This record gives structure tokens, C-alpha cells and sequence, in this order.
């Protein structure tokens, strides 16, 4: 089983949980609880840049979110059929990571900047990101973003649509193709299982979880 | 068919690593320099930019926005992305650390002036204690001239571009890392990289206040 090293929170590990579960791959997590837990990994030389996420997979200790995502994606045939398809995939999911990063760090945003940061995020969802991905689906009329077959791009976009719904459920309302994609992807047997109660899917970060973050990661 | 065409302002910014990679692969490219917010809006109105931003690289009939999307395509196309998926994973792990450090150094100029000195000091601490030792450890683990697969890869190129920027920041930082210095020298001596480092190539200067002001105006920040 791949083994995911992170704390018990979404943070930078959640896109990897979604991808493994989507690919039908059982994984184990080793939850970090304290700074001491983190220091153990560093001391044991598990972490190339002293940071998590780290995924143990196939005798590698893969730190850096994208390094394990790319490797999981190629291994399980979710990175398209050739390097041109991979280029479209990487362009789509990097815009996804961009929006994703804004939402991810919103909890950590200095309190006097939170209002403006939220407003910006909602503005970009509506005017920049959602229109870009609706354009894609409209262009080809197909069920999947790339190559008319399931890829990473679909899973990462659907994960983002959940986080967008938690922010403001109206934001997707003018984007019918994005809504239909969320439904279709959420009904694929693996994703459906991941979305059910009691899965390893993680909740939004609350105040307690955030305080655990500051103690583990020393910030 | 056609040369790749790089769409960016006339500065390092987020395009310089791609400039580095293409010239290392021995690939001739054209640049189209955005000079104004009006230039950028024409790209947008024209439909050239998926998320209304640059870098954009026109290659092999695609208009690739997102730095990593064109870099990954270029690395794979010219056999600078390892020989298999496990090599690509060591490569990606390495270059993402490079990218995290590169980002810190890139955005340095846009820091509030009362934050600048502590940020500079954090950056230099991370170089000495986090990043340089990690890459020195890699070279020493195998003793080979390249980071991955004993064959030139994009990881050597991105790392050595990054060595050049740390040298501009503080030339002593690298001084306790002999294998990194050796790498810089060997990679700089590859025919293609040597030509790129010579006067008059596409290689871009450090960004001055004048260029940052052009950035503020063009990208509206
Ligand atoms: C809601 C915020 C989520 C929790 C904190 C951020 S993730 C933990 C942090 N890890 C990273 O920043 C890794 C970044 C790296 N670019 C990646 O994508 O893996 C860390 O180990 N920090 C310890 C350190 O840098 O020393
Ligand atoms: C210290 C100053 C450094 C200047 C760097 C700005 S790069 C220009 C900026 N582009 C991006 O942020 C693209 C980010 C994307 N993640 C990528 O890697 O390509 C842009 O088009 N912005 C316009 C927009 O987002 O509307």
C-alpha cells in the first residue's frame, strides 16, 4: 500500500487521497500529531526538503506534492495517452492548482486580508477559472476533459468543485457542463466510495485543526 | 514546422526557466515581447491564453499556458525527463524543491520594505540549511556528473540556473558545497549552455526597479 505522511487534515495531501481513491488504490496514512512527530521523519531522513506531504510508494520516499501526483497519475493510466495529451492535462490542472492554492491557504491568511482574499477568489472563479473549463467541455461535447477518457484532470477539477460549493454554492450555477461533470464523476464507483461517510476523505480545516498545523509546522 | 514562440514581458520572471531549458536542448525559439497591458489584452481577446495569463508557449500547434505545462512537454520531447516513470519522479521531487526556492527569490522584489530584510535572511538560511545540503547530498550519494540517471536532465538545468541566482544574491552561499560548484562548472560548459551564457543570447538580466514597474503596469498590480 502506498503510505501517506501528513497530518490529519486536507492541506497539501488531499488531492493525492482523491487521486489514489479514484484509481482504486488502497492506501495507508501515518498521521503526524506534533512537531516531535515531524522531527522524527526529518531525523530518519524520510524528507528530502524536511517537509511533508511525503508518499512512500514503490520503494521511493516522494516529497513535493506534484512529484507523487505525477507518478501516481502515470502508473495508473490517468495522465492521458501521449505527451500532447499530457500537455493539455498539465495546463488544465495547473490552473486548478492555482485556484486550489488560494482556497487552501485562505485559513492561514492574515485576518485583516481575509475579506479581500475571499472576494478575489469568488471573482476569479466566476470570471476566469469556471469559464475556462466550461469552454473546454463545450468545445468537444465529451464526458471527460481530455481524450474522451477518465484522467487526472477530471478528478482534480471535481475535487475543486466540492471546495467551491463549500465556499458559495451559487458559484457553479451558470456553468451547466461543470455541474454535469461533477455528477458523472461523483457517480463513478471509486469516487462514489471515496465521497461516502467514513472514507479517508478529509473535512474542511476548522480552528482546532489550524492550531494543530501551527504547532506541527512551527508557524 | 515552426519554432516555439515564447509570450512574456522582456524580463526573467516566470519565462526564464523555459528559456534555459529550450536553449539547453539546443532548440531555437522566437520571443514575442509584451510591452503594455494593451499587449496582454490583445493576447486575451485573441483567445491565446487559457487563464488570461502568461507565460504562454506556442509549440507543436498548442498554446500552452502554465509554466509547468510547457516545461514538462519540452523536457519529455527532448529526452530531459528521465528514462522511465521512477526517474521522472526523482526529477520532479528535485525540481519542485528548486521551484519553491526559485519562487522565494523571484517574489523578493515585491515584498513590503519592512518585511524585506527578514525575508532575505529567511531565504539565505533555507539555502544553507535546507536546499543546498539536499542537492549536495544527492550528488554525493552516487558521485555522478548528473543529478538523475547519470545522464543530463532538466533537473541539472533548473538547478544550475538556480545556482546562478543564488550567486547574484550572495556569492558565499555555495561556498561550503563543493559538488554543487563542480556541477555549475560542468553544466555551464556543455556546448548548448555555454552558448546561452555568452553575451547576446535570450538569457535575461536581473530585474531592476524599472522592469518591475513595467511588470506592475502590464499585469495590473
Ligand atoms: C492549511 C495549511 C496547510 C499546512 C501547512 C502547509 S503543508 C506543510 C509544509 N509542507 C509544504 O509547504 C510543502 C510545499 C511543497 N511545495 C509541496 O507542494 O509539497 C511543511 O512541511 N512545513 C514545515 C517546514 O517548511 O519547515
Ligand atoms: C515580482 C514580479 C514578478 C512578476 C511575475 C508575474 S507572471 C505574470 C502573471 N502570470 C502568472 O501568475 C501565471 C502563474 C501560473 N502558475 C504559471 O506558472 O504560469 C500574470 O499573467 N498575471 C496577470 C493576471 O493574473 O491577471
Amino acid at each position: 500500500k502506498p503510505k501517506l505522511h501528513y497530518f490529519n487534515a486536507r492541506g497539501r495531501m488531499e488531492s493525492t487521497r482523491w487521486l489514489l481513491a479514484a484509481a482504486g488504490v488502497e492506501f495507508e496514512e501515518k498521521f503526524i500529531k506534533s512537531a516531535e512527530d515531524l522531527d522524527k521523519l526529518r531525523n530518519d531522513g524520510y524528507l528530502m526538503f524536511q517537509q511533508v506531504p511525503m508518499v512512500e510508494i514503490d520503494g521511493m520516499k516522494l516529497v513535493q506534492t506534484r512529484a507523487a501526483l505525477n507518478y501516481i497519475a502515470s502508473k495508473y493510466n490517468l495522465y492521458g495517452k501521449d505527451i500532447k495529451e499530457r500537455a493539455l492535462i498539465d495546463m488544465y490542472i495547473e490552473g486548478i492548482a492555482d485556484l486550489g492554492e488560494m482556497i487552501l491557504l485562505l485559513p492561514v491568511c492574515p485576518p485583516e486580508e481575509k475579506d479581500a482574499k475571499l472576494a478575489l477568489i469568488k471573482e476569479k472563479i466566476k470570471n476566469r477559472y469556471f469559464p475556462a473549463f466550461e469552454k473546454v467541455l463545450k468545445s468537444h461535447g465529451q464526458d471527460y476533459l481530455v481524450g474522451n477518457k477518465l484522467s487526472r484532470a477530471d478528478i482534480h477539477l471535481v475535487e475543486l468543485l466540492y471546495y467551491v460549493e463549500e465556499l458559495d454554492s451559487s458559484l457553479i450555477s451558470s456553468f451547466p457542463l461543470l455541474k454535469a461533470l461533477k455528477t458523472r464523476i461523483s457517480n463513478l464507483p471509486t469516487v462514489k466510495k471515496f465521497l461516502q461517510p467514513g472514507s479517508p476523505r478529509k473535512p474542511p480545516m476548522d480552528e482546532k485543526s489550524l492550531e494543530e498545523a501551527r504547532k506541527i509546522f512551527r508557524f
